[PDB]
């Protein structure tokens, strides 16, 4: 049986997801390289939804320790409950959620998104030679990301650990299986350490709103939740600005269309969630029950994958779908996911996102320093990401 994930660390999608995509069943069996449990994958942008909108597949249940699994060891500190945001909705903290990530802190938040992206990418056409936009772009606009508006102000040092923890225990492969069970324990310890402090601090970051909601969480309730905050917030924000600067990059005729046309910068967005791959895994749920989809029985128990970035190649719902195509009339993209579990994040990364397209199509000019198969990547992480973009203009 075909093994799972497919080994495809840079933006270029293992045949596999197509060849599934196109075979006589619309759920295919696989096999988790590093547990051995089998799995469901689902590649169809059409059962993808009827799965993904269905809430007996569940979320929680493929989440919770024990669970069969994509991934080699536990996203969890060992004694940790980790169950995700889950814990925070549970606790009744629904509307502090909208609060600090909904439209109202994107309202508080893109005015310096904005002015970071622009002084970032000033200082960087003021060099002479070239530059990384990885190292010199991404991080510091991603690292002030999570410290203003989810964790609270981190030192270079802390940044670091967290960046680190993240990158360590958010793997298939690369590390050893202790490594990566430790990555989490260091995350964990560093939030009961800190969590307080970082919450007490000045600002409306959404751990302070955490921490400060009258429910009063813990001690280690609070770390839970930085450490949520962390791996949704952190290697998934730095993974797509780095795949959708090479995006750009790649596409000058686009970028110079919205230098033209710069309202045309959000439907260029959202072409790249749906072009730009991220995550090198699958959204995953566990049937309650006994399920069908699309004619094949799913016994309770069993988890079903959905590879996003096949969802969102699938030529049933995309014309040409390999073709970047700002304003391309199809339906909605699946890089944030699907029905209850969409990405809650998705204000804010979109306005990141947007303040990044709109520093790149204000400087026309800017590209790759290196061919794009001279990239290196990062082998084996959840969420795809070069080691550097050499660019200059
Ligand atoms: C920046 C690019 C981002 C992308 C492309 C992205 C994508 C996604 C996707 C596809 C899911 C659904 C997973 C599933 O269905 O199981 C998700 C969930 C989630 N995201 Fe985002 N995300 C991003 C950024 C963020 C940020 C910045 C935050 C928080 C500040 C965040 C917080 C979360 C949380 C907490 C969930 C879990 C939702 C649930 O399980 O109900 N995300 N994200
Ligand atoms: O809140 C959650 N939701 C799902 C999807 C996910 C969203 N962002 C993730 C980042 C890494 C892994 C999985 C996800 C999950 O697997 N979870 C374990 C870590 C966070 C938790
Ligand atoms: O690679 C992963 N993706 C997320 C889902 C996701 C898909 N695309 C995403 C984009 C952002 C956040 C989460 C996702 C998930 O549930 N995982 C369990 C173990 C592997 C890990
Ligand atoms: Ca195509
Ligand atoms: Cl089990
Ligand atoms: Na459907
Ligand atoms: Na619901």
């Amino acid at each position: 049986t075909l093994t799972y994930p497919f080994h495809d660390w840079s933006q270029e999608l293992s045949p596999r997801y197509a060849q599934l995509r196109a075979s006589d069943a619309p759920v295919c069996p696989v096999v988790s390289e590093g547990t051995g449990d089998p799995l469901w994958l689902v590649t169809r942008y059409a059962t993808a939804v009827k799965l993904l909108e269905d809430s007996r597949f569940s979320s929680e249940a493929a989440i919770a320790s024990g669970a069969p699994r994509q991934e080699p060891v536990e996203l969890r500190a060992p004694g940790t409950r980790g169950d995700g945001i889950a814990m925070l909705r549970e606790a009744g903290l629904r509307s502090v959620l909208a609060d600090g990530l909904g439209p109202r802190a994107v309202r508080r938040h893109q005015g310096w998104i904005n002015d970071l992206a622009e002084t970032l990418m000033s200082e960087l056409a003021s060099r002479e030679g070239t530059f990384d936009l990885a190292a010199d772009f991404v991080e510091p606009l991603s690292s002030a990301l999570v410290s203003r508006t989810l964790l609270g102000e981190l030192s270079a040092d802390e940044r670091d650990l967290l960046a680190h923890c993240a990158d360590t225990g958010l793997r298939f492969c690369g590390v050893t299986h202790e490594e990566q069970v430790h990555a989490f324990t260091q995350m964990h310890e560093f939030f009961l350490e800190h969590a307080r402090r970082l919450a007490g601090t000045p600002g409306e970051h959404l751990l302070k709103l955490i921490a400060e909601a009258p429910v009063p969480l813990s001690d280690e309730a609070l770390a839970e939740a930085g450490s949520l905050l962390v791996v949704a917030g952190f290697p998934t924000s730095s993974g797509f600005l780095c795949g959708a600067l090479l995006t750009l990059l790649r596409h000058p005729d686009a970028v110079q269309e919205l230098h033209a046309h710069p309202e045309r910068v959000p439907s260029a967005v959202e072409e790249l969630l749906r072009y730009t791959p991220l995550s090198t895994g699958s959204v995953k749920r566990m049937a309650t029950e006994d399920l069908e989809i699309d004619g094949v029985r799913i016994k309770a128990g069993e988890v079903v994958m959905v590879s996003l970035e096949a969802v969102n190649h699938d030529p049933d719902a995309f014309e040409d779908p390999d073709v970047f195509r700002p304003g391309r009339e199809g339906p909605m993209h699946f890089g944030f996911g699907r029905g209850r579990h969409f990405c809650p994040g998705n204000r804010l990364a979109r306005c990141v996102i947007e303040a990044t397209v709109r520093a790149v199509a204000r400087r026309p000019g800017l590209r790759l320093a290196v061919a794009p198969e001279e990239i290196s990547w990062h082998e084996g992480l959840f969420f795809r990401r070069p080691r550097a973009i050499p660019a200059t203009w």
